């Protein structure tokens, strides 16, 4: 007994692409003053102004891969307990989140929808949730007796469901066109395998719905424990781009789980706080304990990733104790890695980790070395553990005017000026910042070798100035090469770095190795590492 299905409410899917109004279709909503204040974001960190504004079953775009749509699953599949935790969460963002699960999943697939109260002080979370709920059926609001945290929230959620595996969403999102049974067939093949449906944007801001930079990306992080998303391989790239693919970290909050599954791995540390450090934890569990993590293209869910954090956190929490906690049960000789960038999570009581370190055993999980070795063997390639020497720092000095780099210390995108080297002997008033690194990534940000910062110089046209961009170790417009000839070779723009004579910024323009306002000499270097990625 294995018969498949077509899972696609056809139907559905014409009433909602013949549905009018805004934010329709996932396009933006027409912004006017009335919604660019700024107490639109104060409650929820996020436009909750323009949420009113929205249909609580607003239409999606279906940006899934042109495959899904003909892609068919088993017909008879495991209930699911959807589980969403909330902590004082806007009244129409919440009510979208269920309105979108109640419309977009099977009811049969569907167990209960269990949403989880953690201790919320908000009004319109209270009798008229509970009204407005009660006329829903399959939902069903469970509260905790004081602030736990999304964590253990989360926990209570899993002891109260009764289906077969627990799927996990955050209060403010929109789950996209059948993407439920993509996560419960996989399951049901593979009983230890988390799957996690494919993240996608709801902007903060105009709530117009995409897909995240990248799309279908690989799961990491950095070694200060920040998540990370980094290109699938190409010997790891699947043959139809629409198949469930590994990933060593997910991402947090939407995932899927047979319930025994979650359970028998201990659920998450009880002693984690209020937010960060369960998805590491929970990431590394099920690859070193047996089981498999991954991503299903075919399934997206829409999240609104906030702007800023509006809930207040108690007195005596740090995200530190927490990835302290994961750190000392899960990473052996890796946690060191951690050590090293944020020396404090040294001498920083973790806690008793003693019962954890117990489940780590009685599960006979692999060590650390083999994740890193065999599953996240690609991070290291764009966060190494120890990163190589850099290349050149100091100050840049051009040769044609005499005078260095400097930066009004404009990080959102300020030009790179050129002022009168100061090599520290400079009124410390002027603000400037005339000190570079051209790190092992071959881009060139600001300050020491030792404390840079995450802004790289990035140049479009080979003839634009060059700003400060967020970096990413992309080699794109914030690839540069420093040549015997002492200039700065921007090949993506196949021109070269030239200042003006007439005291402005610096521009892009023809390369010229016989002159001399395209002529740079950095304070220190190794050439060891310069006659690296110089050659084809
Ligand atoms: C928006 O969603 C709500 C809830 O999903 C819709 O109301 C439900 O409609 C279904 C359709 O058969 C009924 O089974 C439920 O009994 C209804 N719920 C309640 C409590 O009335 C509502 O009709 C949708 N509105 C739009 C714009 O389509
Ligand atoms: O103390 C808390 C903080 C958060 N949440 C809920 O947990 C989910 C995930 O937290 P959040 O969205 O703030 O994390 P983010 O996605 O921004 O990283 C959301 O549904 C929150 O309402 C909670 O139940 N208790
Ligand atoms: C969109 C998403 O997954 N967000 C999660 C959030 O829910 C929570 O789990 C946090 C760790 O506390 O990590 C985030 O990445
Ligand atoms: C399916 O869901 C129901 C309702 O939660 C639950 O009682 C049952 O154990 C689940 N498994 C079956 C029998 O399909
Ligand atoms: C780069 O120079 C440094 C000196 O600062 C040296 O330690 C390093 O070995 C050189 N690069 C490598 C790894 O060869
Ligand atoms: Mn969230």
């Amino acid at each position: 007994g294995q018969k498949l299905k077509d899972w696609h409410d056809k139907e559905a899917i014409r009433r909602d692409a013949q549905r009018v109004g805004n934010g329709e279709q996932g396009r933006p909503y027409p912004m006017t003053d009335a919604e660019r204040v700024d107490q639109a974001y104060r409650e929820n960190g996020f436009n909750i102004y323009v949420s009113d504004k929205i249909s609580l079953n607003r239409s999606l775009p279906d940006i899934r891969h042109p495959n899904c749509n003909s892609k068919r699953y088993l017909e008879t599949l495991p209930n699911t307990s959807i589980i969403i935790p909330f902590h004082n969460e806007g009244w129409s963002s919440l009510l979208r989140t269920v309105h979108s699960v109640l419309n977009r999943s099977p009811p049969e697939l569907v167990a209960e929808i269990v949403l989880v109260d953690d201790f919320s002080d908000r009004e319109h979370l209270k009798k008229p949730l509970e009204d407005y709920m009660a006329l829903f059926p399959s939902v069903r609001i469970l509260r905790t007796k004081k602030r736990e945290g999304l964590i253990r929230t989360r926990m209570l959620g899993a002891s109260v469901a009764t289906g077969d595996v627990i799927t996990f969403l955050d209060s403010h999102c929109e789950a996209n066109v059948n993407w439920l049974p993509p996560l419960l067939d996989r399951i049901a093949r593979n009983r230890k395998t988390i799957v996690c449906p494919m993240i996608d944007v709801i902007d903060h801001d105009d709530f117009r719905y995409e897909t995240q930079a990248g799309d279908a990306m690989r799961g990491a992080f950095d070694w200060e424990m920040y998540y990370k998303r980094i290109p699938i391989p190409p010997e790891l790239q699947k043959a139809d781009p629409s198949d469930p693919f590994e990933s060593p970290v997910m991402a947090g909050g939407l995932f899927a789980v047979d319930r025994k599954w979650f359970w028998e791995l201990g659920g998450y540390d009880p002693g984690l706080e209020i937010w960060g450090g369960e998805q590491y934890e929970i990431s590394f569990k099920v690859w070193m304990c047996g089981g498999r993590m991954e991503d299903i293209p075919c399934s997206r869910v829409g999240h609104i990733y906030r702007k800023y954090v509006p809930y207040k956190v108690p007195a005596g929490v740090s995200l530190a104790r927490n990835l302290k906690r994961v750190a000392e049960v899960w990473m052996d000789e890796y946690a060191e890695y951690i050590y090293q960038r944020r020396p404090e999570y040294r001498h920083l009581s973790a806690g008793d980790v003693a019962v954890q370190k117990k489940l780590r055993s009685s599960l006979n999980c692999k060590s650390f070395k083999w994740f890193m070795t065999k599953i996240a063997w690609d991070l290291p390639k764009f966060y190494p553990p120890v990163e190589p020497p850099a290349a050149a720092w100091g100050e840049i000095r051009n040769v044609g005017t005499g005078l260095c780099a400097d930066t009004k210390h404009g990080a959102l995108g300020s030009p790179l000026r050129l002022e009168g080297c100061v090599r520290g002997r400079g009124e410390a008033a002027w603000n400037n910042m005339q000190v570079f690194t051209f790190t092992w990534r071959e881009d060139i940000r600001p300050g020491d070798p030792q404390h840079t910062k995450k802004f790289c110089f990035d140049a479009i046209s080979h003839t634009s100035p060059v700003t400060l961009y967020d970096c990413h170790s992309m080699k794109g417009n914030q690839l540069w090469k420093y040549r015997k000839d002492k200039t700065l070779y921007h090949p993506v723009s196949g021109s070269c770095m030239d200042c003006s004579e007439s005291d402005h910024r610096i521009f892009m323009n023809t390369c010229n190795p016989s002159s001399l306002t395209q002529q740079w000499l950095f304070e220190h270097t190794n050439s060891t590492v310069l006659e690296k990625f110089n050659r084809n």
